[PDB]
């Protein structure tokens, strides 16, 4: 309604599984809040010169601006942080990317990227970190790091399910939990807020089955399921459990002596996955301790959010990191950093998450030689130390770079 | 029953907030499973020689053994992990230390340590994490690491409410949720596990007031509520908000310039403590990036869980990390390390997480002088590179160990 659908450019097809993707594919872009005002251009510039110089000519992208945030309330009214076509609009043209969006306080909103999630049911956020040689680290050897986050993105206690304390509904629960399920266990049931964590077979069979697929057609190393099952049996417990019960079931595991750990062995290359898992509190001292030992990741959701944060600042990536959204109908991959409204419109940030993130997307859509001359062009820039300021602060003989020379410097290492 | 509760010495006193501890305390040790056999020996000979180095012989510790976990089967009966008499036994001498415990699967026994805490209401986990200079470290500037957690004990998921999935019982309560409340939240309410999150502002006033006072009393310069409360707003965003409220009410915070920060105004030294917040996966990223930001850092249950141990590995203590649970009537401190049964009996891990929680255990009891002779004596044998098997492999020039000749070790550096 307020979306100007391009002239030339076909839509993307999903012929049962298998995505088809014409030489002029629409893709939508949300440009984002924030410093997404500089960021999506410079990634529209990189992607334009990573697909001309790779098919030289013979594919091009019809990129359609769509709307969700602040931006919809200018576009569609002060009411609407959400249009109801933006997400029928992911869903038509199949792929989509977007800049940081801005949830408001105050109105009762939830998290609008939360709300695309669940909406679309795009139940795998697959978030890979590995060192790019030369950004700053904090730790003594990042280049340790190559590994691929499988967050769930469906349930847990992000599902939002939850009930304000002195509330007429948090009052009704907890009477329903002392009174018909007998739980002593709140220590303080007055002025008591309550939430509902929820896990399932369905939601985390099909997290670990995409994730031992990827190992598989990447033929990466292990699969490890990270979970706090220990305290959380029935939730966190049952992931574990039924992930280790599908790489039985489904892909042939066998015990690696005695157990508790399987060998999936690839279809394809012959090797052995060791399938293990990791307490959570427990992994998060073994990433930074131990990296080389994992690989592929499969967690829940707030674990997996944990996970990924808190990897991607141990190689120096809090802005330079990629994420994806998958489902089985639609993608939408992201920066996976905030809005930053001071930085915003000054063309200082760094466009290299919705860059690296444009990759995937690229990837996904099996124009491979486009996304493999964007990571080209990102080590290059990198590594030739001409830089944007958050890197620059922590390098000595850098050259300070803006956001879209950033971008004009990607271009030129490709 | 089997305790032997010893013939010289006498019970500390509680005389209204104050603890009244006399120059010959009976304090209750729990040895431990595993490497509990190696470790707590080598505690109480440094403890004691810590005692009887400051005061001159006028003061001793009068151990008396109490029993949890794998060794009270063994004590009392194969079927009791954790005897009431212990719960008694803590409550009535007040304070008491332990070594790991092992906690059996396939008997439907939840966490014993959990059950401990629990049970005695030892609602606040103190975790101390500084780096000693010379321990091996993965990060480039460990030294910028003094934080001490306050990490509430009493609630959240570790709570332990929860169904099991196809269970009757979380029919019933998915039944209550999607009938009288009206949940449409669940992606998939068929073979689905349910947890209960729940969290107080009883629960929550009195951690944070215990964070706070830490503050003025050691007259640290900020404290830090972390919370994912923008996903979890009745629960976590529940406990930002009556954190910064008691801070205001009962403290006199102040506005910094518009909010959201507070001032404290320590009324001891004059300084301003900030009291500051952030959510829990940008704080992950952030005491990797700016760990000098950061001081006293008050969170739940599970957030603490995962702070502490993040934390604990980046300045290279996992194996020397102190803790203490404490309430209102008594407190428990401990290793904070496994069981690790492997080891067991061989005299070769660290010592160094029971002994650094016996110096939090003797500063607690008014004992500073003592306390201070046994980090005195850590600094110096972690300094003179004579370390143990943990250390020593991450040492270039280290002179290998025992458990028990790195007990000598620090009483050698006293
Ligand atoms: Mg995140
Ligand atoms: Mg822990």
């Amino acid at each position: 309604s307020k979306v100007v659908v391009p002239a030339q450019g076909k839509k993307i097809t999903l012929q049962n599984g298998k995505l088809n993707v014409p030489e002029n594919p629409i893709i939508p872009y949300i440009e984002g809040d924030g410093i997404g005002v500089d960021v999506t251009p410079a990634m529209l510039k990189v992607v334009d010169a990573a697909v001309e110089k790779a098919y030289k000519g013979e594919r091009k992208i019809s990129w359609m601006e769509i709307y969700t945030g602040e931006k919809s309330t200018q576009v569609y009214g002060q009411d609407v942080w959400l249009p109801a076509e933006t997400l029928d609009l992911i869903r038509e043209y199949r792929v989509a990317i977007k800049g940081p969006l801005t949830t408001p306080v105050g109105g009762g909103i939830r998290s609008l990227l939360v709300a695309l999630r669940q909406e679309l049911d795009l139940y795998i956020c697959l978030r890979p970190v590995r060192y790019y040689q030369g950004t700053p680290s904090p730790v003594k050897h990042p280049e340790l790091t190559d590994m691929v986050i499988f967050r769930e993105n469906s349930e847990d206690i992000y599902a939002g399910i939850e009930w304000k304390a002195d509330s007429a509904d948090a009052e009704k629960v907890i009477k329903f939990l002392r009174e018909e399920m007998g739980v002593k266990k709140i220590r303080f049931p007055d002025h008591c807020g309550i939430g509902i964590k929820p896990c399932s077979e369905e939601g985390t069979k099909r997290l670990v089955r995409a994730a031992i697929e990827y190992a598989i057609a990447n033929d990466r190393d292990s699969v490890t399921l990270v979970h706090k099952g220990n305290i959380m049996k029935f939730t966190e417990g049952a992931f574990k459990d039924w992930g280790y019960q599908l790489a039985r079931e489904e892909f042939g595991g066998e015990l690696i002596d005695g157990g508790p750990w399987l060998k999936v062995k690839n279809p394809n290359t012959g090797k052995e996955i060791v399938i293990k898992d990791v307490i959570a509190d427990a992994f998060l001292q073994q990433i930074l301790l131990r990296p080389a030992e994992y690989d592929v990741i499969a967690c829940m959701n707030l674990n997996g959010d944990y996970i990924s944060d808190a990897l991607a600042a141990q190689v120096g990536g809090i802005g330079i990191a990629p994420g994806a959204n998958i489902g089985d109908e639609c993608a939408l991959f992201e920066a996976t950093h905030g809005t930053a409204p001071k930085y915003a419109g000054q063309d200082k940030v760094n466009p290299g998450s919705i860059i690296l993130s444009a990759e995937m997307m690229l990837r996904h859509m099996g124009w491979t030689e486009a996304a493999d001359l964007i990571v080209k062009g990102m080590e290059g820039a990198i590594n030739a130390k001409t830089v944007t300021y958050d890197f620059e602060r922590l390098m000595d003989g850098a050259k300070l770079l803006k956001c879209s020379e950033f971008g004009d410097a990607i271009i030129e290492n490709m």
